[PDB]
């Protein structure tokens, strides 16, 4: 169908943001990451806030916005 189910989403890693991380700005909301934020890490290594890309993945496409690769096998 080209979107993810909840149970598929839960298979993707969640990362808590920390100061030394390379992640800097979320390319969907265009806000800086902050010390507690929850990031969704796609298997291609592209990352977003959970709150920003989860609706994308479950209502728009199950492919990475940047590299267009499917996020589940
Ligand atoms: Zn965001
Ligand atoms: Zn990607």
């Amino acid at each position: 169908m080209n979107r993810l189910r909840k149970d598929q989403l839960k298979k993707l890693p969640v990362h808590k943001f920390k100061k030394g991380d390379e992640y800097d700005v979320c390319a969907i909301c265009l806000d800086e990451y902050e010390d507690g934020d929850k990031l969704r890490i796609l298997p291609c290594s592209h990352a977003y806030h959970c709150k920003c890309v989860d609706p994308w993945l479950t209502k728009t496409k199950k492919t990475c916005p940047v590299c267009k690769q499917k996020v589940v096998p």
